[PDB]
């Protein structure tokens, strides 16, 4: 076995585009690592990526991750863009850039350091570790302190 952890990711968007914030647990050895931040406009998709890129990168060696999310979102790009179909070099059939590449292309390189299980939970009651995320991400909505610079109205 390699270091075996678990990671718990969520985010919020208080609009469409409006105020949003991440939230990550890392649990490791019965020890806890949380990440938040608070964006003052950006989207709830972007802010469900940015919360598996902060915990994966926080990762300083390659571990075993179990990682829990409710992300439809994350689930769409795993299936689609990150680890299938890369052949497409970034486009889609009519050769167009893909939404978000930014936090898609981070969330790849982040990836491709560890094993990965993927605990997609149904909604909520998965885990407490899922609600305190989605209250870590919420929190810090309510509370913006930075720009998400790779929000455009237009891509
Ligand atoms: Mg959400
Ligand atoms: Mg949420």
């Amino acid at each position: 076995m390699l270091k075996q952890v678990e990671i718990f990711t969520d985010g919020s968007c208080l609009g469409n585009p409006g105020p949003g914030g991440y939230g990550a647990i890392l649990r490791y050895r019965g020890r806890e690592k949380t990440f938040s931040a608070g964006y003052t406009r950006t989207t709830n998709n972007r802010m469900e990526l940015m919360a598996a890129i902060v915990a994966l990168e926080a990762l300083k060696e390659h571990c075993e991750v179990i990682l829990s999310t409710d992300s439809q979102y994350v689930r769409q790009g795993i299936t689609q863009w990150i680890h299938n179909w890369k052949k497409r070099g970034w486009k889609t059939a009519d050769k167009k850039p893909v939404k978000n590449v930014d936090l898609w292309q981070r969330l790849d390189a982040a990836l491709g350091q560890h094993q990965i299980k993927w605990e997609w939970v149904k909604g909520h009651a998965g885990h407490p570790e899922n609600e305190r995320c989605d209250e870590l991400a919420r929190a810090a909505a309510m509370n913006p302190t930075l720009e998400d610079t790779g929000y455009q109205v237009e891509v």
